[PDB]
DNA sequence: TGTCCCTTTATCTCTCT
DNA sequence: AGAGAGATAAAGGGACA
């Protein structure tokens, strides 16, 4: 018969038991493990469902799924059971960091490499464990750690980079390649092209950093001499992964989009300057004559939607959802363009289409309140979080729907909301902050870490903030979040 | 195939003023 | 708040054994 039958049945036999305790996996979770981790991962999750969730380890089910769902997932699962207590006691890592290191293709290699190299990277190269964790927490982590161990001295001394810059380069998939390409090309790009080290670091500091570096070296001259692009614009384009693809595409499409479609070089650069920029550029070439037709959307609007990561996905979702959202849900194209014009534009739009009636009917929000929550990066996360937490924040903590909406209406709205649910009790009950002040701190980008910093300072007080009253901490948190507090801590 | 590494795309969260 | 920066995830190919 068909080969993969004996495998698929073996997959389904086991996945039946995983559905209940201890792990209680949902079809969705089982698909994810099967897809990436494969069949070996699913059988392992089962083989050891007790060892990981029980004791010592006490992994959550989601942490188990996180580690299992990668090529080699079984190897990682086995390695985690052996190395988690060692890394957590010998090197002072938290279980969550260990999990985070494990949760990538080659997790075992990364974990074993952290075990081996973390003391030498910290003592001989003066890196922090945080920094070693961040480098390890990508595919090929092992390669990036060994390459950092090998190239830190030459990069800092012969090339002038700071160790923070080296970590930033190493801290992506393909970190090793980025590191070596920076070693080779840094003088070429600085001397032959007038680039600063900082700009080169920005180009090298994404996935496929190597490809972007080589492609800036190759395409910067054409792009600057022949199309009159400045080196700032080429760097902006290249500093986002898929960089190479975006640069190669801009070379072709810049004159086309400018001549045949009436865009400025400036607008093309903006569309190109995002993850998957090549896809955005191409979708705009295709869809500008269509979306801007029947006196419909303006080019400016089309460009705005395109000028975010996943601009392609956002543009296509606009094309498909604009009529049903306007007609059946009462929205304007203005509002629709607004939802689409952030990273995750597609997700936000589909979640609006799905949740607007429930948010209004069951929760008594206005369509405008839904549009505002939706109109930030992470819109979908915020909307789904508002659906779950609006009733519990109002009834358990006395918050008004308005206040919930204000917390939700920012990037990271979901994190801010969950953090308000968590910390409002201690902030108010135990430290006498008014609910209004918690709301105020939470109603900004960076809401979550702002609240966590406030709690950190009140629960385990640092005398470097002694001369600051609660009212003053609060004003600082509102004004500048965690960064403000942390700076104040440095005084 | 199982595992490890790399690149590209999309999505989500926080920073800096 | 808007631009910029900083993370995290998903899926696919190349490689090798
Ligand atoms: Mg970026
Ligand atoms: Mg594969």
């Amino acid at each position: 018969q068909w080969s993969g039958a004996r495998a698929l049945e073996a997959l389904l036999t086991v996945a039946g038991e995983l559905r209940g305790p201890p792990l209680q996996l949902d079809t969705g979770q089982l698909l994810k493990i099967a897809k990436r981790g494969g069949v070996t991962a699913v059988e392992a999750v089962h083989a050891w469902r007790n060892a990981l969730t029980g004791a010592p380890l006490n992994l959550t089910p989601e942490q188990v799924v996180a580690i299992a769902s990668h090529d080699g997932g079984k190897q990682a699962l086995e390695t985690v059971q052996r190395l988690l207590p060692v890394l957590c006691q010998a090197h002072g890592l938290t279980p969550q960091q260990v999990v985070a290191i494990a949760s990538h293709d080659g997790g075992k290699q990364a974990l074993e490499t952290v075990q081996r190299l973390l003391p030498v990277l910290c003592q001989a190269h003066g890196l922090t464990p945080e920094q070693v964790v961040a480098i390890a927490s990508h595919d090929g982590g092992k390669q990036a750690l060994e390459t950092v161990q090998a190239l830190l001295p030459v990069l800092c001394q012969a090339h002038g980079l700071t160790p923070e810059q080296v970590v930033a380069i190493a801290s992506n998939g393909g970190g090793k390649q980025a590191l070596e390409t920076v070693q080779r090309l840094l003088p070429v790009l600085c001397q032959a092209h007038g680039l600063t080290p900082q700009q080169v670091v920005a180009i090298a500091s994404n996935g496929g950093g190597k490809q972007a570096l080589e492609t800036v070296q190759r395409l910067l001259p054409v792009l600057c001499q022949a199309h009159g692009l400045t080196p700032q614009q080429v760097v902006a384009i290249a500093s986002n992964g898929g960089g190479k693809q975006a640069l190669e595409t801009v070379q072709r499409l810049l004159p086309v989009l400018c001549q045949a479609h009436g865009l400025t070089p400036q607008q093309v650069v903006a569309i190109a300057s995002n993850e998957g920029g090549k896809q955005a550029l191409e979708t705009v070439q295709r869809l500008l004559p269509v979306l801007c037709q029947a006196h419909g959307l303006t080019p400016q609007q089309v460009v705005a939607i395109a000028s975010n990561g996943g601009g392609k996905q956002a543009l296509e979702t606009v094309q498909r959802l604009l009529p049903v959202l306007c007609q059946a849900h009462g929205l304007t194209p203005q509002q629709v363009v607004a939802i689409a014009s952030h990273d995750g534009g597609k997700q936000a739009l589909e979640t609006v289409q799905r949740l607007l009636p429930v948010l209004c009917q069951a929760h008594g929000l206005t369509p405008e309140q839904v549009v505002a929550i939706a109109s930030n990066g992470g819109g979908k996360q915020a909307l789904e979080t508002v659906q779950r937490l609006l009733p519990v924040l109002c009834q358990a903590h006395g918050l008004t729907p308005e206040q919930v909406v204000a917390i939700a209406s920012h990037d990271g709205g979901k994190q801010a909301l969950e953090t308000v649910q968590r910390l409002l009790p201690v902030l108010c009950q135990a430290h006498g902050l008014t609910p209004q002040q918690v709301v105020a701190i939470a109603s900004n980008g960076g809401g979550r870490p702002a609240l966590e910093s406030i709690v950190a300072q009140l629960s385990r007080p640092d005398p470097a903030l002694a001369a600051l009253t609660n009212d003053h901490l609060v004003a600082l948190a509102c004004l500048g979040g965690r960064p403000a507090l942390d700076a104040v801590k440095k005084l």
